[PDB]
């Protein structure tokens, strides 16, 4: 893994609080941006997390958010990765509802399964794949981040899926059942975030509390099409969701699916 010096990194603005903590944005040798996780003393399981951190840098894609490095020769660790301007999709998608055309949506769509398809070639599980952890950058390219990082939580509220943090809005039955990932749960969870993008940024099941959104999933209920969502597009969201794990596309599959609609637009 690289082991980033610290010394090369000055530290500019805040960035918020999330899962390990605070998250700093900074430079790198004076120049390059970079967004740095500062990861609060028991918040993250870290020498399971450097035992593994290699498998995650080694990972490279323009769609995805890059793990740069880390710093971890002291306490708290770093983790450092690149930052994008305009912050996470989520709130972008409620910051600008009345200024995007379906083209764009599309084009978002098209840009995390672009990065899902590589992780999927790589074996490598997101896990926690939602808008909330989709970042834009300053010319609104859409990235995954954080790929990989659910496991290295602590924090029985969000590793439980009973837990009020857990994310079942975006995970299918046998997560909710079984805690089986596999590649199949992340198809699932993008077709939550293709909702997500197309309804500008809307909670799924909204009013429906996590576990009333767990029964009602497991007993076939499904997200609505978005007024926004062409018929075409709603099919690749909803075949996300098939009940059975095996039945559901690949991300090779959804990319296929998504050019299609592009070419034909
Ligand atoms: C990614 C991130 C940034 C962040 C924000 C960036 N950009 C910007 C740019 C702006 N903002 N964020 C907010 C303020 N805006 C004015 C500009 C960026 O480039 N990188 N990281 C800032 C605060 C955060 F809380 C997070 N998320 C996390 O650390 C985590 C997510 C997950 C998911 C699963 C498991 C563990 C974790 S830990």
């Amino acid at each position: 893994s690289w082991e980033i010096d610290p010394k090369d990194l000055t530290f500019l603005k805040e960035l918020g609080t999330g899962q390990f903590g605070v998250v700093k944005y900074g430079k790198w040798r004076g120049q390059y941006d970079v967004a740095i996780k500062m990861i609060k003393e028991g918040s993250m399981s870290e020498d399971e997390f450097i035992e593994e951190a290699k498998v995650m840098m080694n990972l490279s894609h323009e769609k995805l958010v890059q793990l740069y490095g880390v710093c971890t020769k002291q306490r708290p660790i770093f983790i450092i990765t690149e930052y994008m301007a305009n912050g996470c999709l989520l709130n972008y998608l409620r910051e600008m509802r009345h200024r995007f055309q379906t083209q764009q949506l599309l084009e978002m769509c098209k840009d995390v399964c672009e990065a899902m398809e590589y992780l999927e070639s790589k074996q490598f599980l997101h896990r926690d794949l939602a808008a909330r952890n989709c970042l834009v950058n300053d010319q609104g390219v859409v990235k995954v981040s954080d790929f990989g990082l659910s496991r290295y939580v602590l924090d029985d509220e969000y590793t439980s899926s009973v837990g009020s943090k857990f994310p079942v809005r975006w995970s299918p039955p046998e997560v909710l059942m079984y805690s089986k990932f596999s590649s199949k749960s992340d198809i699932w969870a993008f077709g939550v975030l293709m909702w997500e993008i197309y309804s500008l940024g809307k909670m799924p099941y909204e009013r429906f509390t996590n576990s009333e959104t767990a029964e009602h999933i497991a007993q076939g209920l499904r997200l609505y099409r978005p007024h926004l969502a062409s018929e075409k597009v709603y099919t690749i969201m909803y075949s996300c969701w098939h009940e059975k794990a095996d039945e559901r596309p690949t991300f090779k599959i959804l990319l296929s699916n998504i050019l299609d609609v592009m070419d034909e637009n």
